[PDB]
C-alpha cells in the first residue's frame, strides 16, 4: 500500500528529475533500490541541521582577501551604498568592515524590532545578510570591479516557512561464459568474434582471459570456463569483470565482482552491452544497457561474502626525483618499487599521494592491507592545507578504492561554498569515476547541494544535464537528484517546475523551427512570425509568466517580449529570445537574452568555460584581472540547451562584413573604427581599450593552455565596452590577427605602446598558471575523459603539458610564450583567411 498523496510526490519528482527512477526494470541487483534507499539517512540529516533562515536567503559570500585589483578602489577605508526604500533613495558612506546589521542599525539612525527589515541586491533575488563584511560578499566585490554603485533595497526576509520539506575462498578465480545473442547483425563481410574478459581496478587490468575466436553470428555460444591467476581472497572490493567482445572493440559491460553488501558475486547473468561510438568515463560503467530489445547480450555464470573490514640514503633521495609533480608523467617498475618500498617515506608529503597509491599492488590481499595501515595514520596529510589539484588526481579514474578516494573527499569537506561552487561541475563528473552508486562523493554533494541553495540550484542542472542524455550513467545520477530533491525544499521545488516547465516548451519550439528550415540560411519572414505565433501560443496560459533563469539564480525572468523574439542565421537556427525582468526594482529595463540551440554538444561548452572561471580565480589569487567573460551555458539534453546572451556585443567576423566587404580581404583599421564610434565620448573609448587589451590577453593565454587557440573569426566576439571573449566551443597558437594588433596601435609590424601592455600581461599571466600545472592538468584531463568521445587518452592529454611548459624554467617559459605571441605577428589574416576559405570550399 501507499498513501496517494506519496505515490502523487514521487510522481513530480521524477517529473524533474527527467527519469522514472523508481523503476527497477534495468537492475541486476538492489544497488539501485539500495542505494536510492540509503542516502535517505544523510539526506534527512542534513535537512536537519541546517538554518532555515540562512538557508532561505543563501548569502554568497567569501572568505578570501580582496585582491589588490579590488583594494586599490578602497583607498578610502570605507565604501558607500546607495539603498532604495520605495521611489526613495539615499546615499551611505560605510568602512568595508560593516555587519549588515550595523548597516541598517546606522541607516535608520541617520532618518528615524523597529528594524523588522533586510538589505537585498535590487532587481536580484541576492541579500546580504550574516556576520560577514560587506567586502566579504561577493556582490560587492563585482560592484568594485565593474566600477558600478551597489543598489541595494530594503525589504522582508523572505519566510522560511517556504522551504518546509514534505513528510518523509581461496581458489583462482573463474567465471564460465555462455554465450552472446543479439536480434540484428551488423551487414559487415561477417567476421570473426571473441569475448575478452578483464579483471580491472582502477582502470588498470590485472588479469585478462580470452575465449577461441568464431564467426560473428547471432547466436554463438562458447559455454567455456575461463580461469584467472587472481584468487578470490585477493579481489579488492571495487573491482570489475570487464567483458568486452572484438572483430576491433565492438561492445563492452562491466560487472562488479564484489557487490555494495560486500558479497563476491555469484549467479548466472544476462548482461545487455553498450555498443563503441566507433580511455573515457563511459567504459567504466556498472550499467547496463536498457534498450534489451536491439541490444548486444552476453550470458554468464560465476559460482565461487570474504570481505567486510635506517633512515636511506641519496637513493631515496631520487624518489624525490619521481615526486617531481609530473601527473602525466608515467611510472616504471623500479618507480613504483621505490614508492612502495620507502612508503613511509614518501607519506610525510601530500603532493606524492597519487604516485604512491599508484604504485599499490591493489591484486595483493596483504599489501592492501599495509595500505590501509600507512593511511591509518594521516598526520602529514590531515595538518597539510587543501590543495585541490591533489584531492582531483585522488578522485579521478585511476584509484578504485574506496578509502583512498574517502580522504581526499575528507579535504574537499574544508572547502567554503564559494569555491565548492568553482570545482562543482568537476566533482559532479568526477561521480562516474566512482565504482558504487553510493560514495562519499556522492554524499559529500547532496549535502553541500542541501545547505546552500546556489549550490542546490546548479547540482540541481548538472545533475539533470548528465540524466537527460546519458544512458551510462543517468540511473546513479537520478538516484542522486531524488535524494537532493527530498530535502531542497518546498521553494525550490517550485521553481525546479517552473524552469524545467519553461524550457520543456522553448525546446520543442526550438526544435520544431529548426525543422522548418535546416537546410538553407534563409531565415524567411514566415518562419519568424512562425516562431512568434508559436511563442504567442504558449505565453497564453501554458509558459509560466515568470522563471529563476537557470545560469544566474538570482535573476528572475518574466514575459517574453515576442517583438525582439527571432531566429538567427546560422546553421543551427538558434532562437534568440528576450524577456522582461520579472522583479520590480530592477534598476533598467534592459532584458533578459537567452539563446535555445539544438546542434551543438553544450556539455562541452559548459566544461570549457567552468575551467575559465577557475583560472579567473587562480589569476585573482595572484592580483590580476584578464577580464574575462564566462558567460552562462546550461546543456539540458541531448545536442540541447541553452545559452546566455551577453548585452550589445558582436562578432568580430560581423565587424569586418560591415565595413570592408563581406567576403574580401579584412582590413585592419575596422575594429578600432568600429570601437570609436560605438562609443563617443573619448573617456569611455580610452577605457574599452583597456578592457580590449586585458580580455584579449586573458583569451591568448586561457585558449592556448586548453589547446583551443586556433578559431574562425565568427566565433569570437567584442563588447561596445572593448571586452573580446569566445564562443561557441564546438571541441597558430591563438588568434592575435592585425585588426586586434591595430586597436592596440601598431602598423605592420613595429611600433608598440598598448602592445607593450598587451605582451607584459600575457606572461605574467602564462607564468600565474603555470603555479598551478598540476590542477590544470587534472582538469584538462578529467574534462576530455568526461566530455569527449573516445579520446587519445595521454595522447589528447599529453599537449597541456607542454602548453604549460613543465620543467622549462620560468623565464624560459616566458620567451616560450613571447615567441607564441610572434608566431601571430608573422601569420597576420593568412589563418583566417584560410578559415574563411574553409566555410567557402
Ligand atoms: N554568449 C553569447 N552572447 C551573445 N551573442 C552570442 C553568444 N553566443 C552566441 N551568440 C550569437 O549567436 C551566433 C552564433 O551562434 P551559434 O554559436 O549557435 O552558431 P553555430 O552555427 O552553432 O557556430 P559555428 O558555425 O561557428 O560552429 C553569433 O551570430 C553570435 O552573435
Ligand atoms: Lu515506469
Ligand atoms: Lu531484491
Ligand atoms: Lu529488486
Ligand atoms: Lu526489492
Ligand atoms: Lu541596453
Ligand atoms: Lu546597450
Ligand atoms: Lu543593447
Ligand atoms: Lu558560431
Ligand atoms: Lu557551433
Amino acid at each position: 500500500a501507499a498513501s496517494e498523496e506519496t505515490l502523487a510526490f514521487q510522481r513530480q519528482l521524477n517529473a524533474l528529475i527527467g527519469y522514472d527512477v523508481t523503476d527497477v526494470s534495468n537492475v541486476h541487483d538492489d544497488e539501485l533500490e539500495f542505494t536510492r534507499r540509503r542516502l535517505v539517512t544523510p539526506r534527512m540529516a542534513e535537512v536537519a541541521g541546517r538554518d532555515p533562515k540562512l538557508y532561505a536567503m543563501h548569502p554568497w559570500v567569501t572568505s578570501k582577501p580582496l585582491p589588490e585589483y579590488l583594494l586599490k578602489k578602497i583607498t578610502n577605508n570605507c565604501v558607500f551604498i546607495v539603498i532604495h526604500r520605495s521611489t526613495t533613495s539615499q546615499t551611505i558612506k560605510v568602512s568595508a568592515d560593516d555587519t549588515p546589521g550595523t548597516i541598517l542599525q546606522s541607516f535608520f539612525t541617520k532618518m528615524a524590532n523597529e528594524r523588522d527589515f533586510v538589505l537585498r541586491v535590487c532587481g536580484r533575488d541576492e541579500y546580504l545578510v550574516g556576520e560577514t563584511p560587506i567586502k566579504n560578499f561577493q556582490w560587492v566585490r563585482q560592484c568594485l570591479k565593474n566600477g558600478e554603485e551597489i543598489h541595494l533595497v530594503l525589504d522582508t526576509p523572505p519566510d522560511p516557512a517556504l522551504d518546509e520539506v514534505r513528510k518523509e575462498c581461496d581458489r583462482k578465480f573463474r567465471v564460465k561464459i555462455r554465450g552472446i545473442d543479439i536480434p540484428v547483425l551488423p551487414r559487415t563481410a561477417d567476421l570473426t568474434v571473441f569475448v575478452e574478459a578483464n579483471i580491472q581496478y582502477g582502470q588498470q587490468v590485472l588479469c585478462q582471459r580470452r575465449t577461441s575466436p568464431k564467426p560473428f553470428t547471432e547466436e554463438v555460444l562458447w559455454n567455456v570456463w575461463l580461469e584467472f591467476s587472481i584468487k578470490i581472497k585477493d579481489l579488492p572490493k571495487g573491482a570489475l569483470l570487464n567483458l568486452q567482445i572484438y572483430c576491433q572493440l565492438l561492445y563492452y559491460v562491466n560487472l562488479l565482482l564484489i557487490d555494495h553488501r560486500f558479497l563476491l558475486r555469484h549467479g548466472e547473468y544476462v548482461l545487455h552491452m553498450w555498443q563503441l561510438s566507433g580511455f573515457n568515463a563511459d567504459k567504466l560503467t556498472s550499467a547496463t544497457n536498457p534498450d534489451k530489445e536491439n541490444s548486444m547480450s552476453i550470458s554468464i555464470l560465476l559460482d565461487n561474502h570474504p570481505i567486510a573490514l635506517e633512515m636511506p640514503n641519496q637513493l631515496r633521495k631520487q624518489l624525490e626525483a619521481i615526486i617531481a609533480t609530473d601527473p602525466l608523467n608515467p611510472l616504471t617498475a623500479e618507480d613504483k618499487e621505490l614508492l612502495w618500498h620507502f612508503r613511509y617515506e614518501s607519506l610525510k608529503d601530500p603532493k606524492a599521494y597519487p604516485k604512491l597509491f599508484s604504485s599499490v599492488k591493489w591484486g595483493q590481499q596483504e599489501i592492501v592491507a599495509k595500505t590501509y595501515q600507512l593511511l591509518a595514520k594521516r598526520e602529514v596529510w590531515d595538518q597539510s592545507a587543501l590543495d585541490v589539484g591533489l584531492t582531483m588526481q585522488l578522485l579521478d579514474c585511476n584509484f578504485s578504492d574506496e578509502n583512498v578516494r574517502a580522504i581526499a573527499v575528507q579535504k574537499l569537506e574544508s572547502l567554503e561554498d564559494d569555491d565548492v561552487l568553482h570545482y562543482l561541475l568537476q566533482l559532479v563528473q568526477a561521480v562516474k569515476f566512482e565504482p558504487y552508486h553510493d560514495s562519499a562523493l556522492a554524499r559529500f554533494l547532496l549535502k553541500r547541494g542541501l545547505r546552500n541553495k546556489r549550490i542546490g540550484h546548479f547540482l540541481f542542472w548538472f545533475l539533470r544535464s548528465e540524466i537527460a542524455q546519458s544512458r551510462h550513467y543517468q540511473q546513479r545520477f537520478a538516484v542522486i537528484l531524488e535524494a537532493y530533491l527530498r530535502g531542497c525544499g518546498t521553494a525550490m521545488l517550485h521553481d525546479f517546475t517552473q524552469q524545467v516547465q519553461v524550457i520543456d516548451m522553448l525546446q520543442k519550439v526550438t526544435i520544431d523551427i529548426k525543422s522548418l528550415s535546416a537546410e538553407k540560411y534563409d531565415v524567411s519572414s514566415q518562419v519568424i512570425s512562425q516562431l512568434k505565433q508559436k511563442l504567442e501560443n504558449l505565453q497564453n496560459l501554458n509558459l509560466p509568466q515568470s522563471f529563476r533563469v537557470p545560469y544566474d539564480p538570482g535573476l528572475k525572468a518574466g514575459a517574453l517580449v515576442i517583438e525582439k523574439c527571432k531566429v538567427m542565421a546560422s546553421k543551427k537556427k538558434p532562437l534568440w529570445l528576450e524577456f522582461k525582468c520579472a522583479d520590480p526594482t530592477a534598476l533598467s529595463n534592459e532584458t533578459i537574452g537567452i539563446i535555445f540551440k539544438h546542434g551543438d554538444d553544450l556539455r562541452q561548452d559548459m566544461l570549457i568555460l567552468q575551467i575559465l572561471r577557475i583560472m579567473e580565480s587562480i589569476w585573482e589569487t595572484e592580483s590580476l584581472d584578464l577580464c574575462l567573460l564566462p558567460y552562462g551555458c546550461i546543456s539540458t539534453g541531448d545536442k540541447i540547451g541553452m545559452i546566455e546572451i551577453v548585452k550589445d556585443a558582436t562578432t568580430i567576423a560581423k565587424i569586418q562584413q560591415s565595413t570592408v566587404g563581406n567576403t574580401g580581404a579584412f582590413k585592419d583599421e575596422v575594429l578600432s573604427h568600429w570601437l570609436k564610434e560605438k562609443c563617443p565620448i573619448e573617456e569611455k573609448f580610452q577605457a574599452a581599450v583597456e578592457r580590449f587589451v586585458y580580455s584579449c590577453a586573458g583569451y591568448c593565454v586561457a585558449t592556448f593552455v586548453l589547446g583551443i587557440g586556433d578559431r574562425h573569426n565568427d566565433n569570437i566576439m567584442i563588447s561596445e565596452t572593448g571586452n573580446l571573449f569566445h564562443i561557441d566551443f564546438g571541441h597558430v597558437p591563438f588568434v592575435l590577427t592585425p585588426d586586434f594588433l591595430f586597436v592596440m596601435g601598431t602598423s605592420g609590424k613595429k611600433t608598440s605602446l598598448h602592445f607593450q601592455k598587451f605582451q607584459d600581461v600575457c606572461v605574467k599571466a602564462y607564468l600565474a598558471l603555470r603555479h598551478h600545472t598540476n590542477l590544470l592538468i587534472i582538469l584538462f584531463s578529467m574534462m576530455l575523459m568526461t566530455g569527449m568521445p573516445q579520446l587519445t587518452s595521454k595522447e589528447d592529454i599529453e599537449y597541456i603539458r607542454d602548453a604549460l611548459t613543465v620543467g622549462k624554467s620560468e623565464e624560459d617559459a616566458k620567451k616560450y610564450f613571447l615567441d607564441q605571441i610572434e608566431v601571430c605577428r608573422d601569420k597576420g589574416w593568412t589563418v583566417q583567411f584560410n578559415w574563411f576559405l574553409h566555410l567557402v570550399l
